This record gives structure tokens, sequence and C-alpha cells, in this order.
């Protein structure tokens, strides 16, 4: 089955764009990354950075996750991110999202050897 690291990349990485280019970014990416296949994922963030730069966060500022786990890390630097959250009209299978561009620090949980992101905890 898909590894947790691989799921993070699929759900949260978009190294192919610098920022969201239109209001339909989230609608397209949520669909393309299969985040709307079974149900509308209600909120999701994409990170517009290289994979190596995001993986490197696992060596940055340790901080407890929202759920209290201690394997979370905050990036030293802000990153270009897109926040995707369901619109009030979103109704499976016609999932609809509001796209919000931001530059924020990210908080990720890390696991494994190599020690890499497996969960996107927050933008801050």
């Amino acid at each position: 089955k898909e590894t947790a690291a691989a799921k993070f990349e699929r759900q949260h990485m978009d190294s192919s764009t610098s920022a969201a280019s239109s209001s339909n970014y989230c609608n397209q990416m949520m669909k393309s990354r299969n985040l709307t296949k079974d149900r509308c994922k209600p909120v999701n963030t994409f990170v517009h950075e290289s994979l190596a730069d995001v993986q490197a966060v696992c060596s940055q500022k340790n901080v407890a996750c929202k759920n209290g786990q201690t394997n979370c890390y905050q990036s030293y630097s802000t990153m270009s991110i897109t926040d995707c959250r369901e619109t009030g009209s979103s109704k499976y299978p016609n999932c609809a999202y509001k796209t919000t561009q931001a530059n924020k620090h990210i908080i990720v949980a890390c696991e494994g050897n190599p020690y890499v992101p497996v969960h996107f905890d927050a933008s801050v």
C-alpha cells in the first residue's frame, strides 16, 4: 500500500507551480491528486517548494503536533502554500474548494529512515 511519505507527497506537494494561478487551482488539484475520489476532503494544503526543501523541515524546529505527538517540526522559513477548503456549495461528487494563496511556515510530522514528512499538521 501507499507509504505515509508517498501519501504526503501526493496530498501536499506541488513543486510544479510557484503559487496557485487561479481560483480553480484547488478544484483541479484536489481532483487530480485523488483527494475527492471517495469523499470531499474538507481542507488541504499544497506546498509550492522543492521536495528536498520540505523534507528538510524534519531537521528544523521541533514542536508538538496539534494531536500532541512530538515528531512534528516547523520550518525555519516561510514557504509558498495554497490553502484549499470546501465551499458551502461543495457536494460530493461535485466537490468545490476556495483557493487561498499564502506564504507561511509549515508544520509537518516526520517518520522513518530517511526521516521524512508523513503528515501536514498546519500552516502558521
